DNA sequence: TCTTTCTATTATGGTCATGCTATGGTACATACATTCACAAATGTATGTAAACGTAACCTCTGTAAAGTCATTAACCTATGGCACGAAAAACCAA
C-alpha cells in the first residue's frame, strides 16, 4: 500500500508537470526500479467489481448472467 | 368508560432480451524469520546379456478294420418225356 501510494503521488506529480499520461519508463528511470516490478505493481492494484452492477435501465439486466462455471464439464466427455 | 387524527411496513408480472465497465488519495525507520530456488548425493530403478525345460513336432514302423474278390454250389432258364384236359367225330334214344 505504501509503494502504491508513492507511485500514485509520483504519477500525479508527473501528470501535473508534463501534462500527459504517466508512462512507467520515466518512473523506472527516476525511482531506479525495474520495469517488470512497476508492471506487476500496476497490475495487482485493482478494486473488484460487485455482484449486482445495474447495466440497463430496466430491472431485468443484472449479473448471474454472462459468467459461467468451468467446473461442470461436458456431458459428451462423460459419455 | 370509548371511536377518529395522526406515525410507519407490505404491495404489482415476466416473459421476448439489449450494450461498455471505473469512481479523488492519504509516512517512513529498524526488525527478525518464513519461504522459494538452486547445489549435490542416495536409493531403488529400468534395460542389456546368458542358462534350463518343454511349450513340443515331424518321421516311421506295427496293429487293426474296411472296401473287394478266389472258391462252390443254389436255383433256374433251357432240353426231353409222359399225363391231361379240351375239342371235335360218332352213335344212340325219343
Amino acid at each position: 500500500i505504501e509503494t502504491i501510494n508513492k507511485l500514485n503521488r509520483i504519477s500525479r506529480q508527473m501528470l501535473q508537470e508534463m501534462g500527459r499520461e504517466p508512462t512507467p519508463e520515466e518512473l523506472a528511470e527516476r525511482m531506479l526500479m525495474p520495469e517488470d516490478k512497476i508492471r506487476k505493481v500496476l497490475k495487482i492494484a485493482k478494486e473488484p467489481i460487485s455482484m449486482e452492477t445495474p447495466i440497463g435501465d430496466d430491472e431485468d439486466s443484472h449479473l448471474g448472467d454472462f459468467i459461467e462455471d468451468t467446473t461442470l464439464e461436458l456431458p459428451l466427455d462423460s459419455a
